């Protein structure tokens, strides 16, 4: 079983609400109570992929996630339509906050990421640090689109903090 859990305030903070998978709009939500600008943050575990839609009727800027979205995105100022569909379970990785696995963690499924969603998809510009792959290998790229120097994390690294300069793009192999 699965269920996406949103948050009322940004930063994963603010009252939360669990919503079962499937496709719905402001209609179903009207039945619950939450609607419009409220999904400030999001926590979606693996096994199921979620897709948000700003304007109702599944329209307006759309988002896609499978893990826990911290900052969510820029359109967090308006939400109502969403769509989630069961997805095959796959391993992933885990990044901590404070330098020394002493800060909230964030997971990210396999795949590549840029410098825009990545940050606003799990953490932010600079704040990752200590990393810990829960199954696959993580690779950090300094410059944008996986370019410039790189820090291939082919193993556990509960302590990186001051190392490069600012992880821009990444790739979980
Ligand atoms: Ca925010
Ligand atoms: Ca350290």
């Amino acid at each position: 079983m699965a269920n996406i859990t949103v948050f009322y305030n940004e930063d994963f903070q603010g009252k939360q609400v669990d919503l079962p998978p499937g496709n719905y709009t402001r209609a179903q939500l009207a039945a619950l109570g939450i609607e419009n600008n409220t999904i400030s943050s999001v926590k979606v575990p693996p096994g199921v992929k979620a897709i948000l839609y700003q304007n109702d009727g599944f329209a307006g800027d759309q988002i896609e996630v499978v893990a826990n979205a911290e900052e969510l995105g820029p359109l967090n100022n308006n939400v109502s339509s969403i769509r989630v569909i069961s997805v095959p379970v796959q391993p992933r990785a885990r990044f901590f906050y404070k330098e020394q696995f002493d800060g909230k963690e964030v997971d990210l499924p396999p795949g590549q990421y840029t410098q825009a969603e990545l940050e606003r998809y799990g953490i932010d510009n600079n704040t990752i640090s200590s990393v810990k792959p829960q199954g696959l290998a993580v690779v950090l790229f300094k410059n944008d689109n996986f370019s410039g120097d790189t820090l291939p994390v082919n193993s556990d690294a509960p302590t990186l903090g001051a190392m490069n300069n600012n992880t821009s793009s990444i790739r979980i192999s």
